[PDB]
């Protein structure tokens, strides 16, 4: 069992969008859109190239273009490391 799975993803995720980012994003909520959190789609591009050079994933350009939420992220993420292994 790998637990808190979903929290260490959320937690990587807003490291990421601080330290590469310069976004400070503090308190995220999965069901927080992007767009809401004021990343638009170059911002999604850029996070989901770190998340797959920090995880050694791919993630394939039509499945980027339908995140909509930090959930979708974390979904696919979770998908792409569940699949390697």
């Amino acid at each position: 069992h790998h637990h808190m799975e979903r929290k260490k993803l959320i937690a990587k995720f807003v490291e990421i969008a601080s330290e590469k980012m310069g976004k400070d994003l503090e308190t995220v909520d999965e069901e927080n859109t992007f767009k809401e959190l004021g990343f638009d789609s170059i911002d999604v591009i850029d996070l989901v190239m770190f998340f797959e050079d920090e995880f050694a994933l791919r993630i394939e350009d039509e499945e980027i273009s339908k995140i909509r939420k930090v959930k979708d992220l974390i979904d696919i993420v979770i998908k792409k490391l569940e699949e390697i292994d």
